[PDB]
Order: structure tokens, then C-alpha cells, then sequence
């Protein structure tokens, strides 16, 4: 199993993925060799052109992912809640600045953070939420809305990379992630940045802080970051690894991720370590989850 990492912080945490698991797997056990594709899309090409053997795509991107004549399929599912309560699932939230009395009503002339073009909470949802509104020349989507902000980061797009000038992907700075678009929230975003509901309290661990901002809700009203089971602008359905229909290493593949969630899962200290990393945020898989259903 060769994973496709998306560029140089990726690649760091795949170069650690990799020895640890060759530390534990049997004299053989899959025993990973680290892809690196700039862009998951990249990475799609990649799969499907047999460069590749798999990635962890949002499902907004498992999706887009399942089209051509023979693209990919999810393979492995990330479940988000304990190992208690599992969970396949978390929302889409509009977070934004205590304070800046606008409702989902008015995000009107306001600049707005993305996660990224054609992603769950970060695109798909509130733009759902939003044309019928977007201007009638809604011919390109991604050109009614740079018609109706008025300064967003939309990373991995192409225009909306305003305030993340390029739309890259993950050495992006106040840009490109959750992670990102929060960064971009603070500051930059007319307190518009969509996001995951686990965002806020991965980045601030500080209760005063986190008193700063608010969500936003259908219910046009805003609420404490804490009840987002009650502002929370949708469900969305989880991000899974996607791995070729036909030809693809798939019971290698959870042979590979189902062992090295034994070593190295949610609760360990494994020098390694799953579901978070020290090149940042959220590589290879999400900080939130907690481990992997089939
Ligand atoms: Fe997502």
C-alpha cells in the first residue's frame, strides 16, 4: 500500500506512518510507501492511474471521486464520536464573531472562509443553503458566489482567492483546512467561516476565547459555540478512503489501517500516533476521529 500524501506536512506524518507500522506489522504486513500529489485530486488521478493506492477524501470529494467510467469507491470510513458512541457523522456549522450582528440572513456583502472547493461543510452545504439567492448569472457556481461575497478563501479553487491569494492546498497558510478556514475567521473572514462542529475546541482549549465567537443558524439566529446539536447548519456523512473499484488493495488496505488503529488508535502515545501530529492539523485523516469502520 502505497498512501497518496498531499504535499510536505503529509508526507512528514506518512514518513511516520510508515516506520512505526514497519516496527509492529508482521515480516511484511502491508509495509506503506509514501505517494506525495500536491492536490487530492491529484491524488485521484493517481489512484485510478495505478500511481496510487489510496487517500482520505471528504465525502463531499469521495463523491466527485466515484465519477468517470471507472473512478474509485471508500474502502475505509472514519467514525467520529468515542469508542463508546462511534458515530459516522458530524455537521456543517457557520462560525463566526460574537458580535457582528449579521444573521445567515445577511452574509450578503460579507468575505467568507472555506475548507476547501466541493467539500461537506466547507462548500457544498452552505452554498446549497445560499444560491436561489446568489445572483441569476448562476451559470458557474463558483462565479455567482464571487459575485455575492465580496472576499472568500475557497481553497483548491479556481476569482476567490482573495484572502488566500493562489487557493492552495495545505501549505496554505490563513487558508486551506478547518483548521484554516478558522484561521481565516480569525481575521480576514467577515466572520464567516464554515466549518466542522469539533473545529473550535480542536484550535481553543480556552473557554474565554472560545466565548469570542458564535454559530449561526437556519433559525436565524446565533448561538454558543457549545449547542451546535441545535445551530448546526447540516449532517454530513464522514470522510472515508477511497481505494480503486476494480484492481484496487482493499482488504490490504483495511488490512493495513485496521492494525495500525490497534497501535497508534485514538487513547496512545506511540511515538506515532493515528489521528494527530506535530507537521500540523489534520493529515491523512481528520484530529476528530477516533478510529475506522469498514
Ligand atoms: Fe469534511
Amino acid at each position: 500500500v502505497r498512501w497518496c500524501a498531499v504535499n510536505d506536512h503529509e508526507a512528514s506524518k506518512c514518513a511516520n506512518f510508515r516506520d512505526s507500522m514497519k516496527k509492529v506489522l508482521p515480516e511484511d504486513g502491508p509495509r506503506i510507501i509514501c505517494v506525495k500529489k500536491a492536490s487530492y485530486l491529484d491524488c485521484i488521478k493517481a489512484i485510478a492511474a495505478h500511481e496510487a493506492d489510496a487517500v482520505t477524501l471528504d465525502a463531499g470529494l469521495v463523491h466527485e471521486a466515484g465519477l468517470t467510467p471507472n473512478n474509485l469507491k471508500p474502502v475505509v470510513a472514519e467514525f467520529y464520536g468515542s469508542k463508546e458512541n462511534p458515530k459516522t457523522f458530524y455537521y456543517a456549522v457557520a462560525l463566526v464573531k460574537k458580535g457582528s450582528n449579521f444573521q445567515l440572513n445577511e452574509l450578503q456583502g460579507k468575505k467568507s472562509c472555506h475548507t476547501g472547493l466541493g467539500r461537506s461543510a466547507g462548500w457544498n452545504i452552505p452554498i446549497g443553503l445560499l444560491y436561489c439567492d446568489l445572483p441569476e448569472p448562476r451559470k458557474p457556481l463558483e462565479k455567482a458566489v464571487a459575485s455575492f461575497f465580496s472576499g472568500s478563501c475557497v481553497p483548491c479553487a479556481d476569482q476567490l482567492c482573495q484572502l488566500c491569494p493562489g487557493c492552495g492546498c495545505s501549505s496554505s497558510q490563513p487558508y486551506f483546512g478547518y483548521s484554516g478556514a478558522f484561521k481565516c475567521l480569525k481575521d480576514g473572514l467577515g466572520d464567516v467561516a464554515f466549518v466542522k462542529q469539533e473545529t473550535i475546541f480542536e484550535n481553543l482549549p480556552s473557554k474565554d476565547e472560545r466565548d469570542q465567537y458564535e454559530l449561526l443558524c437556519l433559525d436565524n439566529t446565533r448561538k454558543p459555540v457549545d449547542e451546535y446539536e441545535q445551530c448546526h447548519l447540516a449532517r454530513v456523512p464522514s470522510h472515508a478512503v477511497v481505494a480503486r473499484s476494480v484492481d484496487g488493495k482493499e482488504d490490504l488496505i483495511w488490512e493495513l489501517l485496521n492494525q495500525a488503529q490497534e497501535h497508534f488508535g485514538k487513547d496512545k502515545s506511540g511515538d506515532f500516533q493515528l489521528f494527530s501530529s506535530p507537521h500540523g492539523k489534520n493529515l491523512l485523516f481528520k484530529d476528530s476521529a477516533y478510529g475506522f469502520f469498514k
